[PDB]
Formats: structure tokens, sequence, C-alpha cells
């Protein structure tokens, strides 16, 4: 006996440079309406994981970190919030869904999905204009604001706003990551540190907890320039192994793990990235990024490979770190106080703003801001074999 | 000033080791219900192409040949057929949909889709048992038969049938490719030819038109063992170019194209593949394929890269060629008469049957047979901006 597949109401969306499968909590099977193995098993099967072929041909996944993602949204019980946002990074190779972080790219899609699916107080949705969606990011306990355009009572998806890494234009969605610093911003208590990896090297690093726990290293310390593309790194097993050990040692120094061996099973956080001063390069689309077009270069890894553009959470970490004089990110951008930076990633450029202000002689960051876009790709029902 | 996206009823399915977006003809926007610019533009946009980033983040595509596919199905008005099947291979990088060939992997999905969407006379569907779907493959003008299991009047999707390259088991769907040889099996009139490839060299090749036009060369004559996985070839841009030049010159030699430059925008057909005698190797999943487990090894390229498993149409070409004594495929399997072969591809093994009969010095093949599986991944509506 092999019962028919179940059907679960879902929407497949692009948010920024990421793709995800979005669910209303109430649309999930009863067993999956709370965190736990039942929920994880459903999401794993929807995506096509675990997959020893690493192709996700038997699911909704695209076999990359940017395309192996799930989102569960529900009404909020938090004061001054409209929607609760839970994000699951679905492992391609392991039966594991990681709930330890946010997805900054899908935030624009979160706002749109909430409006389109009855998760926002109707009084907050104008007939035309802007719907300000106040998102409670339930993974990290942070407020994120999405300013979603509205036309004729519906989300305005289409438009002429272009973002590097996104093939086609769409409507601009402004996002505000409120109070991004973990609440410490710098867990080591230092703006810069030296990560000692005995027998491998010594590496200047800034370790910051804002957007997502992130370790920034200088490109030159790795023999890189910061202009590298995926093909320069992602077939280099030695380089990948090196990034992973530095990430592990950074995780230990940040107090995110107690023993170095824990890093193997904790792949999603912290992120590791490398920075450099402005330099001209051809992006992955063949478009020239001039040194004059950027304040710095940043490349980041996700789930053990160089990311094709930039993770939204990592973009928050870049903006926040750039606003603090003396961080490796700030110094790559020429030092001094900074309200915003435009950085060069493999697919082009991204501008992120972060207002740092002194209070009691210490830096505080009110918010980090960026613009993304989002659109529905498919809507209806996903199917999996009966649980 | 920017109209909403349109909704198009569609089903996203896995068929064999491929994923595709399936449409009823009548569900398409009127402009796309005939061949031409409007249809190709729509399918490109659904998939997320052309994409200079080569990631298909802004569409249904998975940025690989196995995952950049569209299918248009309708009830057949042709005598002795149930469903008209039109397959479009959507280019990742170019504004092109290739209509020159079939997709053998998606054939099982075509049968299931036809049953589930009223494209076959209900009187032909048993309440419980197997529904024999007669498919008119409209790209190549051939009959293909799909034997789809039925439970309680609906397609039985789930089951315990396992196929190398498919993550999870599903219901077995037996497929029959009727009279696979082109209306000639060997367009050159020879079982093995010397293919002259200007700027590269000359190669012994079997060029066969069955399932899909295919050029077969010995692994050793290209400097390979036949045990190669994707990482051994797909980052070797010199090797890839060499393959493409040979593929182009083979296309010309087979009379598929009139001029060598036509191969640039005819990428789906012909295919190029290399063969070897049985050898042990670890598959892409880490599973050992023992030499005793197979009759030969075959690796094939699709759209310029080594394929992750095997194309279904190339599997037909392999089975058919193996059945004709003296082809490079037959010789790789040790020669003599063969009614079926199991070959090793990067993902494991696949068995194909194709009995050949000799009369008056000529071999004919009534049918090529293999088993696949299919399942619905998502159903509902895809969205694209208003055309
Ligand atoms: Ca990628
Ligand atoms: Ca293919
Ligand atoms: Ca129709
Ligand atoms: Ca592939």
């Amino acid at each position: 006996l092999f019962p028919p597949q179940i059907k679960v109401a879902a929407t497949y969306m692009r948010g920024g440079t990421s793709k995800g499968v979005f669910f209303r909590l109430q649309d999930l099977p009863e067993a999956a309406q709370v965190p736990g193995p039942a929920r994880d098993a459903l999401l794993l099967r929807v995506i096509g994981s675990p997959d020893p072929y690493a192709k996700q041909i038997d699911g909704m996944g695209g076999a990359t970190s940017s395309t192996s993602k799930t989102v569960i949204l529900s009404h909020s019980s938090k004061a001054n919030h409209d929607v609760d946002y839970l994000f699951g990074q679905v492992s391609i190779d392991k039966p594991f869904v990681d709930w330890s972080g946010n997805c900054g790219n899908l935030t624009a899609a979160v706002g749109a999905f909430a409006i389109s699916n009855g998760l926002i107080d109707a009084a907050r949705i104008p007939r035309n204009g802007v719907c300000t969606v106040r998102i409670w990011q339930a993974n990290i306990g942070k407020t994120i604001i999405a300013h979603v355009p509205i036309t004729d009572g519906a989300v305005q998806e289409t438009g002429d706003f272009e973002l590097d890494g996104v093939t086609f234009p769409a409507a601009e969605v402004q996002i505000e990551f409120m109070n991004p610093a973990a609440d410490c911003m710098f867990p080591t208590g230092n703006l810069v540190d030296v990560l000692e990896v005995p027998g491998i090297g010594r590496f200047n690093a800034t370790m910051i907890n804002a957007g997502i726990p992130t370790i920034f290293i200088n490109a030159e310390d790795l023999g890189y320039t910061g202009t590298e593309l995926q093909d320069d790194i992602n077939s280099d097993n030695a380089a990948l192994a090196k990034f992973e050990t530095i990430r592990a040692h950074g995780a230990l120094r940040m107090g995110l793990i107690k023993h170095i061996d824990e890093a193997a099973s904790r792949q999603h956080t912290p992120k590791i990235a490398f920075v450099a001063p402005p330099k001209s390069y051809a992006s992955s689309s063949g478009k020239t990024v001039a040194a004059e077009d950027v304040d710095l270069l940043v490349r980041a890894l996700s789930m053990g490979k160089l990311h094709h553009a930039m993770m939204g959470t990592a973009a928050v970490a870049i903006g926040t770190a750039a606003a603090i004089p003396g961080t490796l990110v700030n110094l790559a951008a020429g030092g001094g106080e900074k309200e915003a930076v435009r950085f060069g990633h493999p697919s082009g450029t991204l501008r992120v703003g972060a207002q740092a202000v002194q209070e009691n002689g210490e830096w505080t960051v009110i918010k980090a801001i960026m613009s993304r876009s989002a659109r529905v790709l498919m809507e209806g029902f996903v199917r999996v074999p009966k649980p």
C-alpha cells in the first residue's frame, strides 16, 4: 500500500537573489504546525532533501544554498508587529533543517506574502500606496520592516527596479533591519582580532553579530584580491577546507561553539566572508564593476561554497561593520565614519546603509537598510508522499 | 504604470532524472497557443531565461539542462494517439527554446499529466490497473507508449521503484519508444565512421539517429576512462569546447544542419557521448558501481556540460546502438547480439531493451524500452509579467 501524495498550500517566490517555498502556518499539516521532526521531514521532502546526488531533482530545491529554503509565516502576537517569520535553511545533503538564522533576501517576499495571504491587519493595507509590514523575525528575535508597494489593494510585484544578481526588474521594496546588533555586536570585545589557526596561518578578522554572526577576513591574508568569482574558489577543495577551518576557529572565538568539532554540524552560522579595497572586475554576468563604483569588495561563503552574490543577512553585517570605525570592513572602505557603503560582490554591487550613533561613548546601530524586490513564481499546492 | 503578473495554470513535475513545467495547450495565453515569438518569450520568462548570471533565480528553472524544460500537452486528433506532446528545451543563457527533439525522461510525466488532466478518453482509463497512454511526440513525429499505474481512478505516483539518479522511490512507469530509428538509423550509412573535426583531429564515431541523434566515441580516443564524474569535465573549459566542436561537425556529417554555424543555436540535438567497457567506480552518490553490474559505461553531454546521469533519449540511442553488432556501443559491451544493455552513467546504472532483427543484411528495431517514474512537485499557477 502506497497512499497518494498529500497536497500542502504553498507559494514559490523569489526574494532578492534567493528562492524559497513559503507556507502559512495554518496551511501545514497539524503535526507540522509546531517546530519538530514532523515539520522538518515535510520541509525536507518538499525541497528534495537529503539528496546524495546533490541535484534536488526530486523536490522544489535548486541544489544551491540560495535555492534550498523554506519559510513559515503566521499572525504575530508581538506588540507592534504584523507577521511572525520563521526561516529554515534546508541542507542539501543531510536530513537537517537549520533554524538558527534569518534570510535577509527573502524579507521582501515575506512582506508581500503576508499581505497577499491575509496575515496583515486589513486596516494597514491602503488601496494604493505603501503597506508597512512589521515583521517579527522569530529565528533571531528581531524587528524587520518591509515597505511593500500596493496597487488596487494588491501587492505591486512588477516595476523597473533593478538589482545586481536579479535577472529581471521588479518593484522596489525597502527593508529596514531594526537594532541589528545581537542583544553583543562584537562578541570578542574587539573591533579586530587575529585568528590563530596553528599550522595553517594567522588571520586578521572582524567578528560581528549583526544580521547574522559573521567573520570578516582580509582577502590578501588568503592570497585573494576580492575580485574572485565562484569558479575561482568553488572547485578548489583546499581553499574550501581552509575557509571552513577559519570559520570553525572564528565560531570558537565568538563563543558560538565550545569545541572545534561542533563546526561540522553547525554549517549555517557563523558566516565567513573576505574583504578588500575597491578594485575593478568583471562580474558573473560579464558587466564591468569599476573601482569607482564601489566603496569596497566583499565575497562571502554560505554552506561551504562562495555565494553567487551576497546573502541578505551578510549584507546587514557588512553595512553595520562599515559604520564602526576600525573594523576590517570599515578599513577596506577607507576608514572613518560611514552612513552607507556600496560593495562589490560576484554578481555586481549592493548598497547598504547603517546609521551608527554614539551613546555613553559607545556605538549603537539603530537600523540597517537596503532595497530588494520579490515576486511570486508559482502558487498552488506542493506535494509530498504521505507522512 | 506596471500591470500585475499574469497567472498560467501549470504543473511542475519530475519525470525520470529531469524537472519540467507542464502546460495544457488550452491553459496558455492565446498568443502562446501557436508556435512563435510569443510562446518562446513566455516559456523563457517562466523558466527565468535568458539569464546572464546562469542561476535562474528569477524563474522556475534550476540552472542546469535537466531543470530548464517546458512541456505543452493537448488531446491528440491523430488516429491511434491520445496526447500530443511538444517539448521545449529552454536555453539558460540565450533567448532560445529548442524544439528539435524529445525529452525521454519527461515521457513518464507526460503520461501521468495526460491522465490527471483529461487529455485521454476516460473510457481508456481503468479504475485500477495500468493505463496505456499513446503519445504522439510532436517534435520528432514518433509514437511513444507510457504504461501508467492507476489506483481508484487516479494516477498512482508513489511506490517502491528505485532508479539511479532519482532520490526517492516512486511508482514504476514502463515506457516504449516505438520505431525509434529516424525515418535513417545510420544517416552516414555506416556503423562506424571517421569524423573529421577541423582544428581538433579525427575520431572513430558511431552516429545514430534513434531516440535522439547521437554521436558515440570511445572514451580512450578523447583521453578518458568512462568512469568520469561531472567535476572531472565540467570545469575544464578546453575539454568542453572540444566536445562542442566535435558535436557541431557530427551534426553536419549527419545532415542535421546545412552549415557548421547552425550548431551554435541547435544545442539540444545532436547529443555527444563517450563509451567504455565495464569498469568499477564510485557514482555521484558515493555508491559503488561494480564492473560486473554493467555491460558498458556511457557518459553523455547535454547543452554543453557532462550530464549528471543519462538523458532518456540518449538511453534509447545507447540501447538501439548496442543491439546492432559492430557499433562502438556494441563493441564497448563486448560485441555480438544484444537484446538489452545495462550501462553505467555518473549517477549509477540504467537498463534499456531494444531487440534488433536482421533480414536481408539489414537490422531493424521495433521498439526501445525502459522504466522510469514521475511525480507532481507543485501544481497551480506560474506567474510572469504581462507580455
Ligand atoms: Ca550558487
Ligand atoms: Ca538534459
Ligand atoms: Ca489542451
Ligand atoms: Ca547537472
